């Protein structure tokens, strides 16, 4: 990307833009790409702006305050462009509180008498052209220099942010949750920066207010005392409607959240949800608090229609409170009441529209500070001071528990050498991931001291894969070697598998590393682990996913001979890793048993224990086009009786143009929409929006996997988060405001131009002038938006995706890493929005510009060809200079509403995204023939030619090696991926039965658990439409019943997304529990033993299979103990499966790739026979 072109460039040059010209240019020929968009400007970039802002608030923390404050920090740095830009915007406004006097001088001087003046006219015209476009020279580049301030802003406080979350320490991060603190950041991104304008207001306006009342104070009489009241009623009006906006805008908010929260929940386990069929179900528990939501709606929408509405509708009363009173008083004045009612709408504008949005954005803003002040200010991480003297670790009386420092771990004691390796072994929730957490630093102890030297490798339980390839997870970070990266790859058994892929390596990664396999996932998490050099390797539980096979030559090469003489801890529930390691440590809820040697342990007495888009838009909502028609008939006689109503006046009455000016000033009430006219569009607009994600949830829940898989979370949440939130709030309202100023300003400039008709030979030609520039603009701009809004997905999916996995991040010392890698995809956001920030006001400045033009020509054109003796041409200036001070908030409304409208085209898209369109028997019957089953449509095959039967009601066994697809035929038979066969159930197939009907048949017990926010009832039964004892029943058949006693409200107890309330284990004991009651034939079974010790295994099987009498089961687990119970047997190969009876042909036809490797224990009962002759 070549650099942005803003520094090498003129000081009149960034003042008009003339930089911008080229990107226009080629804006409007072709189609823009991410590619063809600059570099950010160096002034404003993100490393720059985050050292700056950190100084200040670290000497500001240092200096030992009662209260540290961020303002007091965040103000040595901004103040001087913000009372440099400031001073612009008041000697800018300043500029109205004169024009009222200029003004009325011409007015004043058009009949006092014939014959004294004729300068008068030309010159104080003039002066109004020359003080009108003083002002928006003056005007424009504050605006945009004060934006372009808050863009600074926010940058260095999502920096410092990023920088503090992590380094937060443990026993606070689960605390905080993850949705709130995104949410918090999404919502602010785009209007914060936008906000700063409104803002510097909350002292413009109250000097300007008392300079303004004190200019209409010359008129002495209590006339003027109620002419301002009606200002202050109209004020309060306004902020009393707000008041009532509060409680109801604050409770919906929390409402969002809820649902923002779900949505995320259920997309991120996408693949789980369609397997057991809750798509209808998840839709009505999203539509319940939509259909609260949206009622809190429509009450702060029709007190938003009011607050809009007042401020139209006073004119006419705010207009008579001057000249009516000023009829008792020395009444009919010559030129008075033409300043005082000038006076009296700039003192209303500055009243109505820019002290309550002040106040409205410092209010925000100040909860925002010190939301931040307090996250800034929150319990921090200890980094591991590193030396080389201390060589082998030791710990001593080792106390400690999470949130109360009964204890976590108490009183431990170990003494390990250099060179050996410790067996970590126990129940669930002994505490052994916490003693690895305490020996790594993140969670302190409370009594007891803990030594070790710095360096420590770490493998998480539950591995997390980072976006990019395979290498990039191998490495992380480190340079590549030769064969120092092959032996790891060759050690850990990833080579055959890597090698099988249709790329060979480098693999392109989708969030958490769907396209790889459960096994893989631990196997290249451990690879990363063994391939950096380190002092102490802590390994937590690596083979729960893996074959006896890989883990018997992981064990052996990997471990053992690879990392000799290297310090080990693994976490593991084996006899033959437990015989070989040299020291093993017997956890017991949170306090050691036994603590030795292997013999040791046997000496012991326990011997042994275990208009596309607006025509889509309006045709949604048919009830909408019965108020549009409204609007326009309303409106058109609206305007025939001002036409025909002058003409009345005129008639009776060269000197025909003062009661213009009052129209021009009164035409707002005019032409305002009433109370009838108003709400039905309000009402209307709502409707549809409820409709327009209704639409949209359902159709991109029911779509195939290939298309899911495609796109990343944060894509198709960004549509929820933001697109669907600017068309809840801000539509309906800007689409209102849209259609009144255009009525208005439409509706005034046709009744002016029918008198006086030369003055429309002036319009003409700049108009579509006009309209030119803005398909100019909305070319390249509109299109460039579009990008800048894709760019702010990678900021929150990057944010969210390192709180997930922050304990590696610590370990491997890679945090400065990401801050780099953070900051680069904030500089290509900021550059798209800083380039279409400036291309607008390339067009809004133009418009301006544009504005003299049509000024001046409309004043040289109306000229007297003879002696225009009456004069005063300047009236007509007047009347312009009015009209048309509105047409740029009426043009500034046509950008934000025609931009925000093509946000509904990404609904549009997502909503036409492609998706697919007798009591049944008993006999569970299943046979397969010639299947073959692809992931990506034109790929490589992961089954082919597979062929099995299984008998009705039988009990299946499925084995092989890790990543064969023991899934994927789940998948297959389940229908998410492109198959080629004919799969049968009792002679019936997908032929006639579509495949709602055809997900019901089975019973899913994922690999991946899925549980997600709410109460177990919730979780355990979805539809709700089952007993309390029937549920207990099957909790006491699970073996999950006492647990669930122990807590408060048992079975309404508040069960959150991960978190620690439940352990691995009881995750799948829940997962079982869906399929007792989904009443199925057939059930898959994807590793149940997977956290699960041996003692819940032989509790679970005695009552289990009482449970499950009449239904066919299909187990796939590389654990034998819960797999010899049942019947039949089969093998997944390289190409396809073969089938077997018993185990004793299933061991001997297997070439000892399971007959060699199995234990002593199972050698015992196996050989029996033979070695037993
Ligand atoms: N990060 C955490 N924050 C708060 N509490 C936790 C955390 N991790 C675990 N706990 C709680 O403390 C207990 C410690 O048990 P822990 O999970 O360490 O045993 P474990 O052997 O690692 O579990 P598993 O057998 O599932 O691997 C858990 O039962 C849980 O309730
Ligand atoms: N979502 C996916 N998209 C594309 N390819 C996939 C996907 N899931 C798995 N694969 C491919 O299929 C192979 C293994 O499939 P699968 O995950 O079904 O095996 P598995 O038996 O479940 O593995 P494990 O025994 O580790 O659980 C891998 O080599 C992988 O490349
Ligand atoms: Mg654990
Ligand atoms: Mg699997």
């Amino acid at each position: 990307m070549q650099r942005s072109p803003v520094e090498d460039a003129n000081c009149l040059s960034r003042y008009f833009f003339w930089w911008t010209n080229p990107i226009m240019r080629k804006g409007f020929k072709e189609k823009l790409r991410p590619s063809d968009v600059y570099q950010a400007p160096s002034q404003d970039a993100a490393d720059i702006l985050a050292e700056r802002l950190e100084k200040e608030w670290d000497r500001e923390v240092a200096s030992g305050k009662k209260k540290p404050s961020l303002l007091r920090a965040m103000a040595r740095c901004y103040i001087k462009p913000f009372l440099l830009f400031g001073f612009l915007l008041y000697i800018g406004e300043a500029t109205k509180t004169v024009q009222p006097q200029l003004l009325g001088r011409i007015i004043a001087s058009f009949d006092p008498a014939h014959e004294p003046e004729r300068a008068n006219g030309y010159f104080l015209a003039f002066g109004l052209g020359l003080l009108f476009t003083a002002r928006f020279l003056l005007l424009q580049p504050a605006m945009f220099g004060l934006h372009h301030l808050g863009m600074q802003i926010r940058i260095a406080l999502f920096s410092i942010i990023y920088k503090k979350t992590l380094k937060l320490s443990s026993r606070v991060l689960d605390k905080i949750s993850t949705g709130q603190l995104v949410s918090l950041m999404s919502a602010n991104l785009g209007k914060f920066d936008q906000s700063l304008g409104m803002a510097h207001f909350i002292w413009i306006s109250p000097l300007q207010c008392i300079l303004c009342t004190g200019l209409i104070w010359e008129l002495i009489d209590v006339n003027s005392f109620c002419a301002l009241a009606a200002i202050s009623l109209l004020g309060v009006l306004q902020a009393f409607l707000s008041h009532k906006m509060g409680p109801y805008k604050a409770q919906k908010v929390l409402l969002t959240n809820k649902r923002l929260a779900l949505t995320s929940e259920i997309m991120e386990n996408l693949h789980s949800v369609k397997a057991y069929g809750w798509e209808e179900i998840m839709e009505t528990l999203i539509k319940n608090i939509r259909q609260d939501e949206v009622k809190l709606t429509r009450k702060i929408g029709s007190l938003r229609y009011f607050y809009s509405s007042a401020y139209f509708f006073s004119a006419i009363f705010v207009i008579v409170a001057a000249v009516v009173p000023h009829a008792l008083s020395r009444g009919i004045n010559l030129r008075r009441i033409f300043t005082t009612l000038s006076y009296c709408m700039v003192l209303r504008m500055t009243v109505t529209r820019q002290l309550p949005g002040s106040i409205q954005m410092w209010y925000d803003t100040m909860r925002l500070i010190w939301k931040i002040e307090e996250f800034l200010s929150k319990e921090e991480y200890k980094l591991m001071e590193y030396d080389l003297s201390i060589t082998e670790l030791e710990l001593q009386d080792v106390t400690a528990s999470w949130d109360e420092g009964a204890p976590v771990l108490k009183d431990i004691s170990l003494k390990l050498k250099k060179g050996e390796m410790l067996a970590v072994t126990g129940s669930m929730g002994s505490g052994k991931s916490s003693l690895l957490m305490t020996i790594l630093g993140e969670l302190v102890p409370s009594s007891g001291k803990i030594r070790h030297s710095g360096r420590i490798s770490y493998s998480s339980q539950t591995a997390w894969i980072m976006p990019g390839t395979i290498r990039d997870n191998i490495l992380f970070g480190l340079t590549y070697d030769e064969y120092r990266y092959k032996s790891v790859v060759k050690a850990c058994q990833l080579e055959e598998d890597l090698a099988a892929l249709p790329e060979k390596d480098k693999t392109p990664m989708a969030e958490g590393g769907l396209n790889l396999s459960g096994g893989q996932k631990a196997r290249v998490a451990l690879a990363r682990a063994v391939y950096r050099d380190a002092d102490l390797y802590l390994l937590d539980a690596p083979f729960t996913h893996l074959d006896i096979a890989t883990e018997k030559e992981i064990f052996d090469k990997c471990l053992c001979k690879l990392m000799a003489s290297k310090t080990r801890i693994l976490v593991t529930n084996k006899i033959e890793h437990l015989k070989r390691a040299d020291k093993i440590l017997l956890l017991h809820n949170g306090e050691s048993f036994f603590y030795g040697t292997f013999p040791e342990l046997q000496s012991e007495r326990p011997d042994f224990s275990s208009w596309n888009t607006y025509v889509r838009y309006v045709s949604n909502n048919k009830s909408l086009l019965y108020v549009l028609i409204f609007i326009l008939f309303i409106a058109a006689i609206e305007i025939a009786g001002s036409v025909a109503g002058i003409f009345l006046i005129t008639d009776e009455l060269t000197s025909s143009y003062y009661i213009l000016y009052i129209y021009v000033a009164t035409s707002e009430s005019l032409l305002a929409m009433g109370f009838f006219r108003g709400l039905p569009f309000v009402h209307t607009t709502i409707t549809i929006s409820k409709k327009l994600h209704q639409k949209m949830l359902h159709a991109v829940l029911s779509a195939p996997m290939s298309v899911l898989n495609t796109m990343k979370t944060g894509r198709i949440m960004n549509r929820f988060t933001k697109d669907m939130a600017t068309i809840d709030d801000m539509l309906p309202l800007l689409m209102f405001d849209f259609v009144q100023l255009t009525v208005v300003v439409v509706g005034c400039i046709l009744v002016v131009s029918i008198v006086r008709p030369y003055i429309f030979l002036a319009a003409t030609p700049l108009a579509i002038i006009f309209i030119v520039m803005r398909k100019y603009f909305l070319r390249t701009g509109q299109q460039l938006k579009q990008l800048e809004t894709e760019a702010r997905s990678p900021i929150f999916s990057h944010l969210i995706m390192s709180l997930k996995g922050l304990w590696t991040i610590r370990a491997f010392e890679r945090q400065a890493y990401f801050e780099a890698l953070f900051h680069k995809t904030l500089n290509t956001h900021t550059a798209t929005w800083f380039l279409y920030l400036s291309t607008l006001r390339w067009f809004l400045f133009r418009a301006d510009i544009l504005f003299v033009f049509f000024f001046t020509l409309a004043a040289w054109i109306a000229v007297g060809t003879n002696q225009d003796k009456p004069g005063e041409i300047g009236i007509i200036i007047c009347l312009a200079m009015l009209i048309l001070g509105t047409f740029q908030w009426c043009v500034a409304t046509s950008i934000a509403v025609d931009g925000m409208m093509r946000s509904v085209d990404r609904v549009f898209k997502f909503i036409d995204l492609p998706s697919e369109t007798s009591s049944w028997p008993h006999r569970g019957q299943i046979e397969v023939r010639n299947l073959t089953v692809k992931y990506t449509e034109a790929g490589h095959a992961v089954l082919k030619n597979l062929s099995f039967s299984a008998e009705g009601r039988q009990r299946v066994g499925i084995l092989g090696r890790t990543g064969s697809g023991k899934s994927s035929l789940f998948n297959a038979l389940l229908k998410l991926v492109y198959t080629d066969g004919e799969i049968s159930i009792d002679g019936v197939n997908w032929n006639k039965m579509p495949l709602q009907k055809w997900r019901k048949a089975f019973g899913v017990v994922p690999q991946k658990v899925f549980i997600f926010t709410g109460p177990l009832r919730m979780n355990l039964d979805p539809y709700g439409c089952h007993s309390d004892e029937e549920l207990w029943r099957v909790a006491e058949e699970v073996g999950l019943k006492t647990v669930i006693e122990q807590f408060p409200d048992k079975l309404d107890f508040q069960l959150e997304y991960g978190g620690y309330v439940l352990s691995n284990g009881h995750k799948q004991l829940i997962c079982l529990a869906r399929s007792i009651l989904s009443g199925a034939r057939i059930l898959l079974l994807d590793q149940p033993s997977a956290h699960l010790d041996p003692v819940t295994i032989k509790v679970l099987k005695k009552t289990l299979r009482q449970s499950f009498s009449t239904c066919t089961i299909l187990l796939s687990e590389h654990k034998v103990e819960p797999l010899l119970e049942c019947q039949s047997f089969l093998m997944m190969d390289k190409g396809q499966v073969k089938t077997y009876d018993s185990i004793q042909k299933l061991l001997n036809e297997t070439s000892h790739l399971k007959q060699a490797i199995s234990p002593a224990e199972r050698l015992k009962l196996f050989p029996r026979r033979n070695s037993s002759m």
